[PDB]
């Protein structure tokens, strides 16, 4: 019914990478794309379990396979003039066969691997372009399916705990 209640698409993608990257400690902060983080007011109650879950599913799933994705990142080259194109291919195959929650969570973890790889090879700035590209596809093609499957509310409930 149209309505309105965005879930911070830009914050959802950046948040995921912020955590997956934090594992190393390398202070990213997106990239001078935010003076401070006070503007946000203590409210919403619509993205407290969706993130926790989405962030969990990635590990619970990515760890389940441990065969592709992570190591699969070796295929792609390594540079700002590479991730761009390759990104399209990698993602293309991700949802090549219909889109689904589990498939989405996989798309996230993937982007996180490519990013960390940049800062590893002295390509920190590359991590910025990554988070961006991902965000795009997220709202571009994923948006349609997102609401189709039930929207964030569907995600949170799907991979969300049991009253916690």
């Amino acid at each position: 019914h149209a309505g309105r209640t965005g879930y911070d698409n830009r914050e959802i993608v950046m948040k995921y990478i912020h955590y997956k990257l934090s594992q190393r400690g390398y202070e990213w902060d997106a990239g001078d794309d935010v003076e401070e983080n006070r503007t946000e007011a203590p409210e919403g109650t619509e993205s407290e379990v969706v993130h926790l879950a989405l962030r969990q599913a990635g590990d619970d799933f990515s760890r389940r396979y441990r065969g592709d994705f992570a190591e699969m990142s070796s295929q792609l080259h390594l540079t700002p003039f590479t991730a761009r194109g390759r990104f399209a291919t990698v993602v293309e195959e991700l949802f090549r066969d219909g889109v689904n929650w589990g498939r989405i969570v996989a798309f996230f973890e993937f982007g996180g691997v490519m990013c960390v790889e940049s800062v590893n090879r002295e390509m920190s700035p590359l991590v910025d372009n990554i988070a961006l590209w991902m965000t795009e596809y997220l709202n571009r093609h994923l948006h349609t399916w997102i609401q189709d499957n039930g929207g964030w509310d569907a995600f949170v409930e799907l991979y969300g705990p049991s009253m916690r």
